[PDB]
């Protein structure tokens, strides 16, 4: 189609995560030694709780055991932490994003002078000059390559880079492509356990680590690119009075999250109004931010979905967990590939439509509508 | 193509003459004994070509946050507190000008970029602003944190593609706000990088609508110098944002600008030009190597003068002021008379954002 030709497509997807498994099972076990809190006996109860309903089976995690014992105060809770868990992160974030976009980048077949763009998306760490320019001194990106920087936007960092990625493509022609590069370390966030804040104890069940990278651009070279979904459209929108769903408080002890009990049902419920608003809803593909299992189930259950429809967000949440901006990526990757593994008609599971969901503080939602590509 | 439509701008009401300043910082930070390093920022100020600076950090600001003022104490979340509320306040005000100028309803606009490099937070300052200006709920938002001086200049290299990809109805809101609570530093005689700082670093804000006229922005590039990374440096930390300032900046930069000149643009003297107040010496070197007479860095030397050195939001400040005198001066276009333009904003990088813009006639 000449509509699909001049719009901006997805070139590659990849994905890393630090190399340090956490088994969810062990979690709670570790979580509660490591921060030498192991008398909260009710407490460490009501997190082993939340580490069972999670759904979460394993995480990636760069904060080790011996990480803690080297920075003790990311340890000890309200201490001042906040210096070293910067001096991590400003290192570290950049290097795990290469990783995945050396791997992205390896799958589009063009040489890095072909880049013409590059978004760089993390919450976790700030630094002048900050992670894309890092990224691109690490990499040797040439001098043209325009950056922009997308700071401690949460969860719905990695759909706002592809809105902005959109524009950037459609606008400039056939020349232009961005590299998009999104990166998560729960070293900015972790917290010792305590009953005061009760907000608290719940990231500490889900969030976890990883990186994502993409390539997107328009008008494609017919023998050398070649699109694994086009974005047809992408809108954001931010739910009034919801402002204390999600608060991130950058603090000299280390980003304070909290989390409010009702997000997932107004997330929920929100993104199923979206879903109404933009287009049988057993006829397209899904990709949720997969902040919670109540936000996957109440996608199900509104619309009547068949399990093989959440099928690949539930599964990036079991083997990943909560990784904020790059998780809507994992799943995109991971939803192409076992659509070509299982020989499917097209990357999105054999069928046309799609959308994608990120959200994050404010509440804020971003929708990317998607298209497959026949395989 | 994509146009500004409208500008405006605001400040903290509290006035510092720079003449005043080195008694006054060394005096509020208790370090008047330190005689030597006191006049050596004495020189730096009295060659900063800065008259006075609007800043929020008052005395009694100082006062209410001691630590704001002790070299190394921990002073983040009292910066941060402070921040997260008045950075949107004042981009309101700024804001709400630029709309009024504008003519059209608040709830016409589709989109706002948020820039500020002073304090952090999610929801972050661009919701922040949404919230206390009442934009509906679908104006998508985007925030642009910690990108130095050059964030005014990528606002608009984003709002052009925004503008111009979607069509006509998109309007889109700029706000870009720096407070110098985030990094105000006490003195020290190893640190010399802060004396720099002290001298030039200015609060404010400015506001800019964009839509698909005052300038039409004809094109926007980045581009990044090698081998420049410990130029401008940006570490933030408990104490605050500790930043450091090598001497040579302004010879890489001011070079830099003049070739970027010289590669985009295919006489000196017949474009206008807005080159971001980083010091004297940038602005000085522009006029050198192209050889540019006395008026035409006057919008850029004013704003130096009458604000120092505001980051992010200083571009727009030089805009709004040379559309301004250009009209009240009777000139024939918004660009002083001129056709062509040019805007340079940069920092941390070192990153260059060069913006080609075109003037729109008046009288
Ligand atoms: C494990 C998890 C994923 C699912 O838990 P759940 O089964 O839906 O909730 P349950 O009622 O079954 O029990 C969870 C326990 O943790 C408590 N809890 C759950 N969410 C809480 C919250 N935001 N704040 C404080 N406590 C909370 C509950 O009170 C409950 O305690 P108890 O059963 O011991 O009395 C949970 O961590 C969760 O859902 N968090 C919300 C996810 C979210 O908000 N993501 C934001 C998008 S970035
Ligand atoms: C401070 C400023 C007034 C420059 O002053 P100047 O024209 O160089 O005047 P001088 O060369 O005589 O130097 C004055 C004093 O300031 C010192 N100084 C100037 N820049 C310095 C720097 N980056 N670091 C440390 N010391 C510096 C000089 O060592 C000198 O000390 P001395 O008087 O004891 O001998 C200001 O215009 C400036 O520094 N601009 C560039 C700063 C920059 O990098 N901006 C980019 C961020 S947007």
């Amino acid at each position: 189609s000449k509509v699909e030709s001049r719009q901006a497509a997805v070139l590659a997807i990849a994905t890393a995560n630090p190399p340090n498994i956490f088994y969810q099972a062990d979690y709670p076990d570790f979580y509660f030694r490591v921060t030498k809190s192991e008398h909260m006996t009710q407490l460490k109860d009501k997190f082993k709780r939340m580490c069972e309903k999670s759904m979460i089976r394993k995480r990636h995690m760069y904060l080790t055991e011996d990480v803690i014992k080297e920075n003790p105060n990311i340890g000890i809770l309200n201490a001042p932490s906040f210096n070293a868990r910067q001096e991590i992160m400003v290192e570290e974030v950049p290097k795990l994003g290469k990783e995945a976009a050396l791997k992205a980048i390896k799958e589009w077949g063009q040489p890095l002078s072909k880049l013409t763009h590059l978004i760089f998306c993390t919450s976790s760490g700030v630094n002048m000059p900050s992670a894309d320019y890092h990224l691109a001194k690490i990499m040797g990106l040439p001098p043209y390559v325009q950056r922009t920087m997308i700071y401690q936007q949460g969860c719905f960092a990695g759909a706002t880079a592809l809105r902005l990625a959109k524009d950037i493509a459609e606008n400039n022609g056939g020349h232009t492509r961005i590299l998009i590069v999104c990166v998560e370390l729960m070293v900015v966030c972790f917290q010792a356990p305590s009953d005061t804040y009760l907000d608290l104890l719940v990231g500490n069940a889900i969030f976890s680590d990883g990186a994502a990278a993409a390539i997107v651009g328009a008008d494609l070279d017919t023998t050398t690119e070649r699109p694994i979904f086009n974005i047809v459209s992408a809108n954001q929108t931010t739910i009034p009075d919801s402002e204390d769903g999600i608060v991130g408080h950058i603090r000299e002890m280390g980003m304070k999250y909290y989390l409010s009990r009702t997000v997932p049902q107004v997330i929920g419920n929100n993104i199923v109004q979206c879903c109404r608003d933009t287009f049988d809803w057993n006829s397209m593909f899904y990709i949720v931010h997969p902040g919670g299992p109540a936000v996957l189930r109440m996608m199900e259950e509104k619309l009547g979905l068949s399990k093989e429809r959440m099928r690949a967000s539930w599964h990036v949440l079991s083997e990943y967990g909560n990784m904020q901006g790059p998780s809507v990526l994992f799943i995109l990757d991971e939803m192409r590939n076992k659509s070509m593994e299982e020989g499917k008609s097209t990357t999105g599971e054999g069928l046309e439509w799609g959308v994608m969901f990120g959200f994050g503080p404010g509440l804020t939602v971003e929708t990317v509508v998607l298209r497959s590509v026949a395989i």
